[PDB]
RNA sequence: GCUGGUCCGA
RNA sequence: UUGACUAGCC
RNA sequence: UCCGA
């Protein structure tokens, strides 16, 4: 009996044609939620991928679990625990529509918590758009027009100026387009005025306002829409510094030509949001705004390192690791890329995850660097190797008693240690990628040589396809043959289906990488909690 | 007063 | 933007 | 496709 045989009647062979687990459909769900179907994976297409969990999706719909869906959807995005949001909002967008009512209301009632910005309402409804064929129904009924509505309406008038201005359009959809098809009712002053700003423009706004009476804060209002005019209607640097300092203006609210000058940009980084900062580390660094030791440096270096900042501003490690590359680079343009923005682009991805309390336990890490590990995750450069690589860091960072290990259909040395810089276990790793994939390796490998370890912690994609015994089977024998009750914690690398961890054994758990809240889940489980 | 749906955006 | 239509609710 | 702590 080994893989290539199925060990009961609930195994499925997963694409190599072995046997494994099929993953519950709210496991999925989160695989997905953390790495999206683009770029699907070494043997599944894109395409397909993307119908796979769609299919999961409407099963836990048909099933009667749509409002378990929309709270971990919600859970998710409030808490930024995926690098991206357009699987959280595609997921969204299939329980708004169709779905049983219940399903439905909990979907739009959790829009205002998920889509924060316009970007994430606009991808919201393009995919609303998209689903509108494949689910065999419009998508402007009452409940979308008031969700969007409401959207608006309960915003700050100045704060949605800010909105407005700031993401005119994306994905397909602008805000005219919005209040015209939602025919949203403003509910007060501010909001009318922003409505007739998006609507017709300034000039309509600057007539329709004209010898009228206004409270102080639609002044306010009126003020700031005309400084994002004025800001266009200028070449003047000093003139350009002083809105910006002024009504706190970013990036996108200036022209081209604005964007060349090393003291706009010096003005603009005074007040710049951490996400921007993070992608725009490599063009300041060029512009000589992030010069070498300088006090502008300092002042980053500081930012990208506070815990507190990183978690309000929800980033994301992967937004983390996949800057510190691209900046390593030192290419995009062309620059030097400045060791301490370096050094502290590592400090922030430990901490940008959600860290807990050690448990003290035994670990034995084990990388899965079979070929199929070279797919690509969230359509970056980096491998799932090299994903995986970084969440080991993590966890052995976490527990001091932890021990790194490679395999495919060997166990192989790990080429990174703890005390290396995220850079550099990137470089030692994507050669690594190579042969056949046998996931029951780490623990017939311990059990072999004697070594005590507490919880197996095995990150692969789980297309194991070795005639070996099953990863089940060996956990049983290393649990016997050592007298230690050992877990496995199936750390997933894709949003594929295929799960090596038996449902049956309350010792095994099924997770996915970078879900910046697993070091929860795996503290939890550890401890029997 | 309210909420489901069809149409109306680009 | 500040709907049309339709189905229904208090 | 740039989440104002
Ligand atoms: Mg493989």
């Amino acid at each position: 009996m080994d893989q290539t045989q199925p060990l009961n009647e609930k195994q499925v062979p997963n694409s190599e044609g072995c046997y494994v687990w099929q993953v519950s459909d709210m496991n999925r769900l989160r695989r997905f939620l953390c790495f999206g179907s683009e770029g699907g994976t070494y043997y599944i297409e894109e395409k397909k991928l993307g119908q796979e969990n769609a299919e999961a999706l409407l099963r836990l719909i048909e099933d009667g679990k749509g409002c378990e869906v929309v709270q971990e959807i919600k859970t998710f995005s409030q808490e930024g625990r995926a690098a991206k949001q357009e699987p959280t909002l595609f997921a969204l967008a299939v329980c708004s529509q169709c779905s049983d009512i219940k399903t439905k209301q909990a979907a739009f009632r959790a829009v205002p918590e998920v889509c924060r910005i316009p970007t994430h309402l606009f991808t919201f409804i393009q995919f609303k758009k998209d689903l509108k064929e494949g689910m065999k129904c419009g998508m402007w009924g009452r409940a979308l027009r008031k969700a969007v509505s409401d959207w608006y309406n309960t915003k700050d008038a100045l704060n949605l100026a800010m909105a407005v201005t700031k993401y005119k359009q994306r994905n397909g959809w602008s805000h005219k387009d919005l209040l015209r098809l939602s025919h949203i009712k403003p509910a007060n002053e501010g909001l009318t005025m922003v409505a007739k700003y998006v609507s017709k423009g300034w000039k309509e706004v600057q007539e329709a306002y004209k010898e009228k009476e206004l409270s102080p804060e639609t002044e306010k209002v009126l003020k700031y829409l005309e400084a994002t005019e004025r800001v266009k209607r200028t070449k003047d640097e000093l003139e350009i510094i002083h809105l910006i300092d002024e009504y706190r203006l970013v990036r996108e609210h200036l022209l081209t030509i604005h964007l060349k000058s090393k003291e706009i940009w010096k003005s603009l980084l005074q007040d710049m949001p951490l996400t921007a900062l993070l992608r725009n580390l490599g063009k300041m660094t060029a512009d000589s705004v992030l010069a070498p030791a300088s006090s502008e440096v300092s002042s980053v270096c500081e930012r990208l390192t506070n815990e507190k900042l990183l978690k309000k501003a929800r980033i994301h490690p992967f937004h983390i690791l996949v800057a510190l590359e691209t900046y390593k680079k030192g290419h995009g343009l062309r620059w030097i890329p400045d060791t301490s923005i370096v050094e502290a682009l590592d400090n922030a991805f430990y901490k940008s995850f959600k860290l807990v309390e050690p448990t003290g336990k035994r670990f034995l890490l084990a990388i899965d660097v079979s070929a199929s590990m070279n797919q690509r995750v969230l359509g970056s450069i980096l491998n799932a190797s090299v994903v995986a690589a970084a969440m080991c860091m993590l966890v052995a960072r976490t527990e001091k008693d932890s021990h790194m290990v490679a395999f495919s259909d060997e166990m192989l040395p790990c080429p990174i240690t703890v005390n290396m810089l995220l850079h550099e276990v990137v470089e030692k790793m994507s050669d690594i990628t190579m042969g056949s994939t046998d996931c029951a390796l780490p623990m017939l490998w311990a059990q072999k040589t004697n070594t005590a370890a507490d919880i197996f912690i095995v990150f692969t994609d789980c297309e194991t396809n070795v005639e070996d015994v099953h990863p089940a089977t060996a956990l049983k024998q290393y649990r016997e043959k050592m007298g230690i009750p050992a877990k496995l914690i199936v750390c997933a690398m894709t949003s594929n289906g295929f799960s090596i961890a038996d449902p049956d054994d309350r010792g095994m758990l099924d997770i996915c990488g970078f879900d910046s809240g697993a070091l929860d889940v795996i503290r939890n489980f550890t401890l029997d909690l």
